[PDB]
């Protein structure tokens, strides 16, 4: 059977998906699409504010039931739990100057200085398709300093989580006049397969329902009405 009421984990410092707003209540693309989903399922769901780091021995312990905290479906994460279709994509993207030529691409990048996160996903993707092939990537301890590295000119491209960037650097005044280079790059094995509600393996039943409410939400059109109110562009990927 359904939990009487699913306990859904989240962490809501990541805005836009999840965060809490003024009267304290949960907000963002992640929390509409749970909602939307407990609706159509026909099931009480109470959402669970804690740490990301704490969700999956949360839901392994079954303090709750299900996790939606942009989490991403790796397959190492496949080997201990579960997870329902793809909620939305997490890949990356470059950045570059309005204008730039530049594609995330062997071909496109020859020449040009690279920079990504020390650390990262990112940087292994870079690392395994770009650096070792001869392209100059350079790892950054900071974030900031790899964007302010770009407007310095320093850096000719940067590579990054495409929705964070979406909603940082392209929206400050430093990004105005910098733009993605090419699309997303995409690759399960350094990003994951999209993002996914996190399930414990033996609830068969619970998957099948968010899949079924999923569907169903996405082809009436309630999914691209809800991620509109977030996002100027096709957030689920391909």
């Amino acid at each position: 059977a359904l939990p009487q009421t699913v306990r859904i984990g989240t962490d809501t410092t990541y805005a836009p998906f999840s965060s809490k707003d003024a009267k304290g209540e949960f907000i963002g693309f992640d929390i509409d699409l749970g909602n939307e989903m407990c609706k159509r399922m026909q099931v009480k769901c109470t959402w669970v504010a804690s740490d990301f780091d704490a969700l999956i021995p949360s839901l392994k312990a079954k303090k709750i039931d299900a996790i939606i905290a942009s989490l991403s479906i790796t397959d190492k994460r496949q080997q201990e739990i579960a997870f329902s279709d793809k909620l939305y994509a997490a890949d990356s993207r470059l950045i570059a100057a309005k204008g730039s030529p530049i594609q995330p691409t062997l071909e496109s990048l020859k020449g040009k200085h690279v920079g990504v996160l020390q650390g990262s996903t990112q940087e292994a993707y870079a690392n395994d398709n770009w650096r070792t092939k001869g392209v100059d990537v350079v790892a950054y301890a900071n974030q900031d300093l790899i964007y302010s590295d770009l407007t310095a000119g320093r850096l000719d491209a940067a590579l990054q989580d495409e929705v964070a960037a979406s909603e940082g650097f392209l929206k400050q005044p430093a990004g105005k006049e910098y733009a993605f280079a090419g699309p997303s790059v995409k690759d399960k094995k350094y990003f994951g397969d999209g993002t996914g509600v996190g399930l414990r393996k033996d609830d068969t039943e619970l998957k099948a329902a968010f899949d079924k409410a999923l569907t169903e939400l996405r082809q009436d059109g309630t999914y691209d009405k809800m991620a509109k109110k977030y996002f100027d562009f096709n957030v689920y990927g391909d």
